[PDB]
């Protein structure tokens, strides 16, 4: 029961807000299937911050469940795919972490809305 408009910006900012704490951008865009071929048969539902940016702008995420539900997608698909002595795997755990604080703050604005 809020207004569509303020709820988006909101999301915007916290999409932007997330993908700073990728500083090496290993989430920005889809996972190359070229690159990486067994991707798939791990991963039911790839995701990363380009496709949430999509999703957003087409009107796909109207409550912060929606957003935060695809955020988690990257993080776990990232946990599941990589050992745990990688980069990557670690990456993930630092964006759970840092992104966690911003997700939390986010959701808190839209609960004044
Ligand atoms: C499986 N994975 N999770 C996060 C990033 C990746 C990944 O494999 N990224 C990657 C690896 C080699 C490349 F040439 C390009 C990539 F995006």
């Amino acid at each position: 029961e809020m207004q569509l408009t303020p709820f988006l910006i909101l999301l915007r900012k916290t999409l932007e807000q997330l993908q700073e704490k990728d500083t090496g951008n290993i989430f920005s865009e889809p996972v190359p299937l070229s690159e990486v071929p067994d991707y798939l048969d791990h991963i039911k539902k790839p995701m990363d911050f380009f496709t949430m940016k999509q999703n957003l702008e087409a009107y796909r995420y109207l409550n912060f469940d929606d957003f935060e539900e695809d955020f988690n997608l990257i993080v776990s698909n990232c946990l599941k795919y990589n050992a745990k002595d990688t980069i990557f795997y670690r990456a993930a755990v630092r964006l759970r972490e840092q992104g966690g604080a911003v997700l939390r703050q986010a959701r808190r604005q839209a609960e004044k809305m």
